[PDB]
């Protein structure tokens, strides 16, 4: 639920000249696990990530790491780095080139005071970890693609700070590799049990990484969740159309007091709970925003969840998108246009009229003025 | 079947210094089809089309148009462009900003001497066939940038050649234009019933826009098909790998005589009629490259084509992609590593030991010398 939390922000504030990157944030990360901030670029996610870290200086509100205030600019407290114990990691730099595996991994330690010895246990434990071993004395240059990464991670996960702080570490990485490293490095990090949070602006990789997510925008925060939780429980328009692709349908509707949603060319049945909880917050008659993933919009010949006048419309084949194992097909009907995916046998063309099924189960109303999800 | 070809090539060759751009090119374009050739950078798709255009002269062999010779450097015969009556239209250059896009559309037949009056009739043709009618009179600065981008079309297709030549015509557009445009050019082709030979480097443009697809590596041509053909039925590896994502699994199996596939790690049983292929061909014994695609390999909790002992295999989950719509799920058995499809509703963690099950009807068999597919 909610015990202590291992970092703390509370109204944090960040401003540069007349332009507010961060605004009013308050978040709460857990110890322990891997939460990612994710966001388009300028979404003031790396500016945060920098303040947590005690390389910038918040312009109000306060930090804390376990209960310790570390940052408070009113009150004149702005703990470095080094004495918040929090680590900013994997920068993008090159492996020493004239250094082996061994001592570009020792390095961070050895620059920090930490004996001969236990230097020598922690690299070779870290070694092990990453199947790097029988590449010790090995020099950057004898090493493949896959193997300098290794290296990199080793070299970024040998210190042991409170919490691990990352930016975007697989920037432009080789596709491929890429896949293997997110893999690697939360296998390490569960592994390792040390909080960290991660930057990023792929919504695949802080989707494949996270133990949650935090989603920010303009400065602000939009929803912390686990990757299904901001997946299926987005909670305004900006998550929904954010996360997953093709980009969720948004249409605009209007509840009737029969438990339909008008769309003017066609109407769709709610499922009764969805038209109890509309009728609990006074929303009859109202229009609001429907939004469905075209995953969720089925093509009528592939599907038994059909009812007939509750969930099927007919509609105008307008574009077919052929990604070889599916099709995305944008459909149309008078003046409203939606994408479905069709199953890649479907034998669809391009000006066809045919007939699809929204999933009732998987739909979402939000509110038109605010732009919030009601479910 | 095959009639007469609209374009033929024959033993084509191009060497620029000691490269070979096109390797003993043999082709023939449909009349009426939109051929799209697909291949990776610098497998020499360019050059064969410039070749076609009469911009470069081939170093060997010989291209017809109609069955009329067009180009033969061995008997002095080199074509230009505007006898051939074939057109390099779309190149990669902004509408002319001082020109509405009447005139912008105009422009390519005023330089042909085209009649005003025919001039006016044809562009109002293509004009209203791209929805730019009201926009005849605006300046280009005045459009959006869709409606600049069909200008550039109907500026693109107003010509009436034998055939339309286009090089990557969508390079760098908007994701969201591109797709579009890809529907909107293909609609007006085949509304306009031109011959049109298409270069990209897109796999999915390619699929989406092409009749047939001419796949091409290091200057030599793969396979010619249908988008289906290639993708279902590809002759080689190098094509069962380059087309759809994630990449086609290829496996070492050895062929038993009792008509199973042995990977060493498991078996799997061969559908009758593929051991019967096999057996024709007499591979009994021998070891081949097996390949699935990864959507073809399914989740044992999500599928009922499974038959115990014949075509299910226990696997270890190494790496989980999480694509929000679907899971891409890498596993391993022993020394054997492949790649299968997970829906998003699946359970599955990473470490977790798994049955999958290979749909046989979607396999592959390449001989392990050629590399070319037996099926």
């Amino acid at each position: 639920m909610i015990g202590m939390a291992e970092v703390k922000l509370i109204n944090i504030w960040k401003r540069f000249g007349d332009v507010t990157a961060v605004k009013d944030l308050s978040l709460e990360i857990k110890d322990g696990e891997f939460l990612v901030l994710l966001g388009p670029s300028g979404c003031g996610k790396t500016t945060t990530l920098r303040m947590i870290a005690g390389l910038e200086e918040p312009t109000r509100g306060q930090i804390y790491i376990e209960d310790n205030l570390v940052a408070d600019p009113e009150k004149g407290v702005f703990v470095p780095p080094k004495e918040r114990d929090v680590a900013m990691v994997f920068q993008s730099y090159a492996l020493y080139p004239h250094m082996t595996v061994y001592d570009n991994i020792a390095f961070p330690l050895k620059l920090r005071k930490v004996p001969k010895q236990e230097i020598d246990k922690r690299v070779r434990e870290v070694a092990e970890m990453l199947g790097l071993t029988e590449l010790l004395n090995r020099k950057p240059r004898e090493l493949s693609g896959g193997q300098r990464q290794r290296v990199a991670l080793g070299r970024a996960i040998i210190r042991r700070p409170k919490v691990f702080l990352m930016d975007e570490p697989l920037s432009n990485l080789d596709a491929k590799l890429r896949v293997k490293m997110r893999a690697e490095l939360k296998k390490l990090q569960r592994q390792l049990g040390v909080t960290t949070i991660y930057v990023t602006h792929d919504q695949v990789e802080a989707m494949t990484m996270g133990d949650r997510i935090a989603v920010m925008n303009k400065g602000e925060l939009q929803q912390v969740g686990t990757p299904d939780e901001v997946y299926y429980k987005p909670v305004n328009t900006f998550v929904a159309g954010f996360i997953g692709s093709p980009p969720m349908n948004f249409l605009d509707a209007t509840i009737t007091d029969d438990g339909f949603l008008d769309f003017g060319e066609f109407k769709l049945k709610l499922l009764q709970d969805q038209f109890e909880v509309l009728e609990e917050e006074n929303m009859v008659g109202k229009e609001v925003i429907f939004g469905i993933r075209p995953e969720d919009v089925h093509d009528a010949s592939f599907t038994h969840i059909d009812v007939p006048e509750e969930n099927t419309v007919k509609a105008t084949v307008d574009i077919i998108e052929n990604l070889g194992g599916e099709k995305i097909v944008h459909l149309r009907r008078g003046n409203i246009s939606f994408t479905a995916k069709f199953p890649k046998e479907s034998k669809v063309r391009e000006g066809d009229e045919v007939s699809v099924v929204f999933d009732m189960k998987k739909i979402h109303i939000f509110r038109k003025d605010t732009e919030k999800a009601i479910f």
